[PDB]
């Protein structure tokens, strides 16, 4: 079994940056992001930095790159990082697709 | 609006996404997501396949031509939109009410695919 | 282990009815009500039917009555009804609470 | 708005809600609402307890008042609200980023608890 009781959430927004892919020492994938979502004017922006494993992984880095509108369907997690001692919000992915709001897509496998 | 309740939704399209043109001339799709969970068996020590939810989905415009170009029977998509009752006639007197989801977001996962993203 | 894919929402509205409760034949309770959500002028209510089990069932039973504000998160199932063949989509809830927007609650337990 | 990032968190809080009022004279309540989750280990056979998520919640006028005389220290909560990042002095010349949930509907679990609603 996975957990329970954790926190879900849906994001839309736009990447910041092109994935970042990298391997571990065993041979899996990881990719790392940012999705900026604005509100609205244009209200303040949302950033949060995703995490995503395996073929998913290597998925995003081939499809998406720098200012891709994506939903993002994941679960809230905390990493402890360098001042005092703080702690920030990330999102490990689940899902992830472009939208297809603004724009088509070619979708493959 | 305020006061919509919003639902993510994944899982498979049943069928290519049926694109119709209402009076006013405005694109309208229509598709079914057959969303199937997972169940682990405390039992057997292995996850097996739960019982598919199915949604209905509505969405509008060129979101909907784009919907209708790029999606296909049995893509995996992520669906972010509103639950929304409405009621229709069936003829003997008796309104049947459904829930559909009004699609704000859908995307192709890519779980397992990959998109070129034309960015129109 | 639970499940996992699993759809879930987060519904706010008012019972249309007290809820009501039951005991099956192995003495476990279980309580059903429905969760009228009204958007906004008003626009059309959504009136979702809900399922809870056991001591929750219990508490809800005792707590709330018709008209209540209530947030509730449950996971999305579809039960198979009675004219060709029909399904209707209802809510295992997971938690439920009387919303504090409108109204204060003495909480015991 | 539009465009919002929206969440539902349960759990615990931290502390009594703090209550306070701005020059507008707009009362406006902070709190820390702790969810434990749940991990299933495959090994032993029994869910254990896993990691809190800490999310810090503000919540505005009569709700807020509603929220800081119902509830205390460690009761289960159920939050519905808008994931906001905002930034901070710290000093040393550094903006520190937080991201706090802007609460729109909060209310005590009924899991392990009963309440008595006053309706105002």
């Amino acid at each position: 079994k996975t957990m329970a009781g954790d926190t879900t959430i849906t994001i839309v927004g736009n990447l910041t940056a092109d994935p970042e892919l990298r391997f571990t020492p065993s041979g899996a994938a990881v990719a790392n992001f940012t999705v900026a979502s604005t509100p609205r004017k244009d209200g303040e922006a949302l950033f949060l930095r995703c995490n995503i494993w395996r073929e998913a992984a290597e998925n995003v880095a081939e499809s998406l790159t720098r200012g891709a509108r994506v939903i993002v369907s994941g679960r809230l997690k905390q990493r402890s990082f360098e001042g005092e001692k703080r702690t920030v919000i990330e999102v490990e992915v689940d899902e992830i697709g472009p939208s297809l709001r603004y724009a088509t897509a070619k979708v493959n496998k």
